Parts: structure tokens; sequence; C-alpha cells
């Protein structure tokens, strides 16, 4: 199992979160929400396959972003 | 033209940026990169149609994220 896949997953996880926040802000058009839904189903498939916690994954992503932001605010 | 579409776009823009950073980190599996490419082409279509600067959109997004983070670190 490639690690890059795990990292890419953690990213998609954090992203999905931020997205859900964008929708909760009542700023969803229709395609973004639809994609978020289809993304959730896919996230659940990977979450089950990988059997990795999405909540903890989102946390790791947060740090992954802060690490990339630390290199360039 | 709904504003929610503009906001959703700004978000996708910022997201595309963070994503590009994830790939630049040499953590791309294959599907994430492919999606990034197809996302770029679509981003260019919206960038041309909307005629909005991607760099400017990414900026506004950064604030959109900080605004959502300010509501909950």
């Amino acid at each position: 199992m490639d690690s890059n896949t795990v990292s890419s997953f953690q990213v998609d996880c954090f992203l999905w979160h931020v997205r859900k926040q964008v929708v909760d802000q009542e700023l969803g058009d229709a395609p973004f929400l639809d994609r978020l839904r289809r993304d959730q189903k896919s996230l659940r498939g990977r979450g089950s396959t990988l059997g990795l916690n999405i909540e903890a994954a989102t946390h790791v992503g947060k740090q992954i972003v802060e690490k990339i932001l630390k290199e360039e605010s």
C-alpha cells in the first residue's frame, strides 16, 4: 500500500471537512453539494477499505496544511 | 447568476491551490492528480466564463477559510 495514497486521502478528508463548512455557510450552488455527497460515499468506501478514522484523518490534514502554510503563509 | 456560485467557486479555487501544494509535496497517488488536472481545465472554463482571477479567488478563499476557522479553530 503506497503511503502517498494515505496522505492524498488525509488531504481529501480535511478538504471534505472545509467543504462541509462552506455548505453549512449556506453558500452551496448545487454541483459543489452534489460533489460533496458523492465524495462522502467515496470517503466512506475508503474509510471502510483503509479502516482509518476520518475524524483523526482530518486532524492530520489540518497539520499537513499548517506545514504547507508554514513554508509560505 | 447566483452569488453562492461565486463563493463555491472561490472555495474550489483555494482548494485547488492547497491540492497543488499536496502534489508539489510529492504525495500524489494518481487519482488526486488526475482530478486536479480535470479540475484545472474546469477552473479555466469558469475562470474564463466568470472572468474571475484564480489568484484573487484563492486569496478571498484563504479569508473564507480563516472566517470559518475563526468560528471554530
